[PDB]
């Protein structure tokens, strides 16, 4: 069995990328056109990947990561589409370069040129660019470009439907993912991420999207936010609302990663969420890069937790490889084509 | 041993209470005066209590509930002061009455008259009355009076120092608690609630409030939100921020109730939170009022989950009686004068 980390971002980047974004943001304020993008060097990228992800991958024993842009640096709220298209384009192009340099190790997933004041029309074009052109396999979907006030329609809205249709056309899932927090009242990677996970879940709970899009597949990170910890709570509200059971309404279409940075959380996730819904990931080099004083191992080396479970090979296969190949059909294919058959 | 339920609102009310509130908002739109507040009978109060909470207190083996006005219905987001005050008293006076009519069973916690536009001015005044006049033992403190977009100072700000000083003086904890959400893309009791618990806790980990107010005690309900589920992540972020450990910084002053509506969630909280920091709670007759198809029993019969934990009798004593009598010294006091020692 492979070991496929379904959640991981290019977080430790070359100097000149983070340059142009800041100056890019800068010519928007000064009502200026932006300057040319720096032409990065192949081996500048190689360094960052070899020094970071590729090093931990090797030490932790993984096979590939599904790899998208730094999510905290997405920042759709800055500014309008003018800043956010060339900016998403720059970030995905880099994800594309990293796949080309290390295509045995990384599979492409794109962020969207979403902006508060716009619809999904450009995001559709970027997704078709990145799937049909650059060979990506899914996308990251920001349910709140405003940056920390959840001022957007639920995912059950028809605001998003034009986008779900193309997701269905291309056969790619979305990872529901928020970005940086310009809500001064909200820590991004401690509060904001975990809140948007639950809200999105509770949103779908309130509707029935997947009656409309039966093959639409979402991933909700961080082990679904606060959802498994409160699994019984969400089951009783399905009744309170007069809704179908969770297993029927959502859990053919919603999936949870394993970025829960301690054994008891991973224990609870496996106890309460069906094996088919659980995708391995750890987003290494992210929100918690330190050792855990209590376990002598890194907080984000989650594979250590899944290997601590008492689960079968059949279950263990599903978590590390199976679910993710079924959730990402385009990656399954590419792997079958290499003779890597499940 | 004594079984005290630290989280409970008055959800099934005399009908005039509700008919009136709709008129006070009906008036307030029509720039109209409020209608006279309906005179309500002790029995119309007895009936709803006797028929609802007391019937379940009996069946469930609980000795007394810390009792405050209904959460979904505080609604500081409607609209200004001249609403929030009279509404705040009308509700808190109801609790005071319930405590009289049932003073071996209900101890009083008050809802403050917070409004989006207002500082902790009236709220400070509603705390003196309710603890000195009416004899309450603690308060509920809304971190997002705006009611849906977290547009308020963090619990670390000096804006709340005045009222924090009132709590310290009188000697009363605060349950952090948000109310009804006016935000479609977000559902009050299944999302807003959980997100507010997790934000407040992280707002605190980012700061050092208890350095200023070393006796200030909060209670974060729903089992701390996503926090114990993600506890390793929060311990990690403490190092990421160069912050003291969480017990040092927080867990002498911060506590969690046991409002986790299924066995596995209760299993975890007790695994990772210090027994000293866990307070038995249920919020019966609130968010999830039905039975659980998988157990036969109610989702919200939380005592059953504390019962099924393998934990010592001391440890059991703290959750049902010890910790909350230490967290509400005015309760601690009243019980000892009834002869009820620990
Ligand atoms: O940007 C960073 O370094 C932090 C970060 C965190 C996450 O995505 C996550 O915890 O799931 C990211 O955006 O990649
Ligand atoms: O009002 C209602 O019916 C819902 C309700 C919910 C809560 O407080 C909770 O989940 O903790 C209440 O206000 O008691
Ligand atoms: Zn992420
Ligand atoms: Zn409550």
């Amino acid at each position: 069995m492979m070991i496929i980390d379904c959640h991981g971002h290019y977080t430790v980047l070359p100097k000149a990328h983070d340059e142009w974004r800041e100056q890019q943001k800068a010519a928007f304020k000064a009502g200026q056109p932006a300057p040319p993008y720096p032409e990065i060097s192949d081996d500048e990228i190689r360094e960052t990947i070899e020094a970071n992800q590729l090093r931990l991958i090797k030490e932790r024993g993984a096979d590939m990561t599904i790899f998208s842009p730094r999510a905290s640096a997405m920042a759709p709220h800055v500014g309008d589409q003018s800043v956010a298209v060339p900016w998403a384009q720059a970030c995905n192009n880099l994800i594309a370069r990293v796949v080309d340099l290390f295509p045995e190790t990384f599979a492409g997933v794109c962020m969207l040129p979403q902006s508060p004041e716009a619809d999904m029309t450009s995001s559709i074009a970027e997704l078709e660019r990145c799937v049909n052109e650059l060979g990506f396999i899914g996308c990251n979907l920001n349910p709140d470009p405003g940056g920390g006030h959840f001022k957007h329609p639920p995912l059950t809205d028809r605001f998003w439907y034009p986008f779900y249709e193309k997701m269905v056309e291309l056969d790619v899932p979305a990872m529901i993912h928020v970005s940086g927090s310009c809500n001064p009242a909200m820590h991004a990677t401690g509060a904001y991420y975990l809140a948007a996970d639950t809200i999105a879940f509770m949103q779908l709970l309130q509707g029935n999207l997947f009656a409309d899009f039966p093959t639409l597949r979402f991933i909700i990170p961080h082990g679904g936010g606060a959802v498994p910890y409160h699994w019984g709570r969400f089951r009783g509200l399905a009744d309170m609302l007069k809704q179908p059971s969770l297993d029927t309404l959502l859990m053919n279409n919603v999936f949870f990663d394993t970025c829960v940075y301690h054994q008891p959380g991973i224990n609870l996730l496996a106890d309460v969420i069906d094996n088919k819904n659980i995708l391995f990931g750890s987003q290494m080099v992210g929100a918690v890069r330190g050792i855990d004083p209590t376990t002598g191992h890194y907080f984000d080396d989650t594979k250590r937790y899944i290997d601590a479970l008492d689960i079968s090979d059949q279950e263990r296969h599903a978590i590390f490889e199976g679910n993710t190949r079924r959730v990402f059909p385009r990656l399954d294919a590419k792997l079958k084509a290499r003779g890597l058959l499940e």
